């Protein structure tokens, strides 16, 4: 199930998070324009780069955190809070948030593991739900 999930991932949180940011960014080309030292360079390329690593762990890192406090799939508020205002996703709405549960669900799908992805979208959805009643537009 979800929580089971959450331990998958955390087990391997750096290349899951590698492995799926990558595909949001595959689905959605157009949101690489918000990471601007991502333009232009080939997926090795990234992975050579310190930052790369270091942030989707990070992100990762932090979504597992708001996953595992949530219950039955409904994050806190005070963890929407967070994202809202992280000047890091100051020009954000919640669509940029929405597809990227989209491509995590497809990847869960598409993995051959049997991850809890319909838990993942439902979180997903209520998640942006929060940020969306948090504030963010
Ligand atoms: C629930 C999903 C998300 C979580 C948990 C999350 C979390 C984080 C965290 C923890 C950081 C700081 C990383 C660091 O400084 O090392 C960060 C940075 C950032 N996030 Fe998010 N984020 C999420 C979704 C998104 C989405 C959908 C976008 C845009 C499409 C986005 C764009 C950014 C950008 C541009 C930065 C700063 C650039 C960077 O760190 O590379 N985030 N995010
Ligand atoms: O550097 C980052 C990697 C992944 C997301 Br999503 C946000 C920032």
């Amino acid at each position: 199930g979800f929580k089971q999930d959450i331990a998958t991932i955390r087990g391997d949180l750096r290349t899951y998070a590698q492995d799926i940011f990558l595909a949001f960014l595959n689905k959605y080309p157009d949101e690489r324009r918000y990471f601007k030292n991502y333009v232009g360079k080939s997926d090795q390329e990234l992975k050579s780069m310190a930052k790369f690593g270091d942030h989707t762990e990070k992100v990762f890192n932090l979504m597992m955190e708001v996953a595992d406090r949530a219950t039955d799939c409904v994050p806190l508020a005070s963890d929407a809070n967070t994202l809202v205002q992280m000047k890091q996703h100051s020009s954000l709405t919640t669509g940029n948030f929405e597809k990227f549960f989209v491509a995590l669900v497809e990847y869960m799908r598409a993995s051959g593991q049997s991850f809890d992805s319909q838990s993942w979208d439902r979180f997903g959805k209520n998640l942006v739900s929060a940020l969306s009643s948090a504030g963010m537009k």
